[PDB]
């Protein structure tokens, strides 16, 4: 019964697509019963890897993947776009300084903002993976003229998904009885990973691990997550990452269960007293296709200081991006 | 929720298995309702990865994940399983050791009924091996892969004759995974009109036999590594079909140990059209089969043949 979907993805011969693809073309992002058809772009570089992905999915016989195409053309890619997932950004390289990485990217998050304007659905919903995603965000709404600048989202649920795994560990209950984790923020080392309104089986989380764990144990470990895994596997966190990703889209889509809530950066229309425009990760809850922040919970001082660091880091990135002209 | 099943998975820490596990935990391979427990083999100097991997799962925050335990102890991770996936390898002696100490793991710790896919190649005579050392397990819950072959053909027919995947029923793939395997395009049915009245035996020949056969070189050309998530996805879909079932009127390829179906020597591990209903499996008996896919099923059979002697030589079995 479904008309399919068309699910853009950059960066797909990279090492998050490589987990991510399969997953989204078997119907774990937006449902068994919803075909999908998948427009990859990636560099000129990497066409021919991109080639051998495209045949391994063939190679898959998935009954929902009504159709497959392979561009390095951002207007061809994003062609009648339901859904883009923008995981493709700037290599780091060698002595390319801070300023260096943002001005590279502010490229790629430019023209891509423009051509998703200019050629995919209107109500198109965005997903920024690609580092720093909350200021990759920020750039690409910015140069998205005519789309709604809340269609643009940065990934924060990789972040929430270790917090409660970490939650889940230490009381000893299972991750499904865990609800209502919000990290604030961004995905930096200076996240904010909150506890005080986070419920374990009912409980507040507050009652069954003590502050002294949670500011010198939790948080950290949190925060170190991702050095950890590279130091086990030699290899970033792509399966992990990837399956974030999906979870990101599919709450957004299909909604967020009863009673709980998920952690999305998004565009800040000043809820909390955070500035307006920046791209900032809220609790938010979501039903059928649309969001709205949580409003209303009390942050005490522990929250506040650490809510704010977070803030005026990502206002000094995007002065930076301003001083560049790409804003 | 039905309650927990134990899926061991060795080789974990590789390629394959990093594409497969967190599908299987995702609730892709025995359904949504099936919570499992995933018990993971690695060789030793593969646990520090496989600590990483473990992390990895943990941070995925399934809901029907209900245990993960890593080791690099075959007793240990082979306990109380209910389902094996043997992925890793030797990178014959080498293979057979593995096979044996394995073999014989699963005939001392595993649940009686542990069912087993055999990965790591060479796959057929891998699970020959095992099944032969695993006194006590029933010889025919121990299968080897050859669904990516099946699935690959299934590709191709689509792509040429132009009909969705879905529509392809009744693919075939005799023999095992290898560059003699014979995918039969006799009884295929492509939109329930038979495949070769759309397609012609050159092309048959000619294109698709070949075409199919070096799917595997093609995507280590491109890409630089070799073809890992379609594997696992085969290997799920594997899993599945055999536990869950086939659609009706139509059949999955699996490498089992002849009974000496289609005159193929007993006790060799072989692929057959299969259907299968709650865990288990018959071969489609009473095909057709012409000269044409004869000489193609007799050369394979020989093949294993000769690796089942050239076992025994070694007194591997
Ligand atoms: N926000 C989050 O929580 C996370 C963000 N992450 C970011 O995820 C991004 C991708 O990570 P991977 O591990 O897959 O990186 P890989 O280097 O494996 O893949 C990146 C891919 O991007 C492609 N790419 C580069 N520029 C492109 C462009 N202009 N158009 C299309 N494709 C282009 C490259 O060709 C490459 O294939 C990185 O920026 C990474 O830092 C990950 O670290 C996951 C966590
Ligand atoms: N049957 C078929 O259709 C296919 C079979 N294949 C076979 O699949 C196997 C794995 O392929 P990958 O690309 O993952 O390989 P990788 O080299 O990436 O990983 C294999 C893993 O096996 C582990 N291992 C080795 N000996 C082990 C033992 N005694 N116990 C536990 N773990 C052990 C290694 O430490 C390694 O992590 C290879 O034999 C490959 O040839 C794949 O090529 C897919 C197709």
């Amino acid at each position: 019964m479904k008309a399919p979907v068309r699910v853009a993805v950059t960066g797909a011969a990279g090492q998050i697509g490589y987990s991510l693809l399969f997953r989204i073309a078997a119907g774990e992002m937006l449902g068994k019963d919803q075909p999908v058809i998948l427009q990859l772009l990636e560099i000129p570089q990497a066409m021919k890897a991109l080639e051998g992905v495209v045949m391994e999915l063939e190679d898959c016989a998935f009954p929902l993947l009504a159709g497959l195409e392979a561009t390095d053309d951002p207007d061809v890619a994003f062609k009648d776009a339901d859904y883009a997932l923008l995981v493709g950004a700037a290599p780091r390289k060698a002595g390319m300084e801070r300023r260096d990485l943002l001005q590279v990217n502010g490229k790629i998050f430019t023209e891509q903002g423009r051509a998703l304007a200019e050629v995919a659905k209107k109500d198109v919903k965005v997903l920024v993976v690609g580092n720093p995603a909350n200021t990759n965000a920020l750039i690409a709404y910015k140069n998205a003229p005519g789309l709604n600048p809340r269609n643009f989202t940065a990934m924060t649920r990789l972040d929430h998904n270790r917090a409660k795994a970490q939650l889940a560990k230490k009381t000893g209950t299972g991750v499904d009885r865990i609800r209502r984790m919000t990290v604030w923020g961004n995905h930096s080392s200076i996240m904010f990973p909150d506890l005080f309104h986070a419920e374990v089986d009912g409980r507040p989380a507050l009652e069954l691990v003590d502050m002294e764990w949670y500011e010198k144990v939790f948080i950290p470990t949190v925060a170190q997550r991702g050095a950890a895994i590279i130091q086990a596997r030699g290899a970033s966190s792509a399966a992990s990452a990837a399956n974030a990703a999906i979870e990101h889209i599919r709450d957004w889509a299909l909604g967020t269960p009863e009673g709980d809530w998920v952690s999305m950066a998004v565009p800040s229309q000043g809820e909390y007293g955070i500035p307006e425009g920046i791209v900032y990760s809220f609790p938010v809850t979501a039903k059928d296709g649309a969001y709205r922040v949580v409003e209303g919970l009390e942050i005490n001082e522990f929250a506040r200081k650490r809510m704010e660091i977070t803030a005026q880091e990502l206002l000094d990135e995007m002065e930076q991006v301003k001083a560049l002209g790409l804003i």
